[PDB]
């Protein structure tokens, strides 16, 4: 693809509702991504309640994220948008 983006952190933000397409809902949050040098880097995801079903993502989940980078204009954000999204131990 031509716009990927792959995160490995934890959800530093809860998941929050933004609003809902023809009835699907989704919600956005910050994923805290750390550097070799141990800084952070807060990430902005969004997801549709359609990929997590099973999964909780309560502050402090450690997750794998694929996902395209978009802007839109909600003014313009950016998210990563997940395509997928898997949660991992510590």
């Amino acid at each position: 693809e031509n716009n990927t983006v792959t995160l490995v952190g934890k959800v530093f933000t809860p998941l929050e509702f933004s609003h809902e397409l023809y009835g699907e809902k989704f919600f956005n949050f910050i994923l805290e991504v750390p550097r070799l040098s141990e800084t952070k880097d807060y990430l902005p995801i969004t997801i549709s309640n359609r990929l997590f079903e099973g999964m909780n993502l309560e502050v402090g989940t450690r997750v794998k994220i694929e996902g395209q980078l978009r802007s839109y204009n909600r003014k313009l954000i950016l998210t990563v948008f997940a395509r997928d999204i898997s949660v991992v131990p510590e």
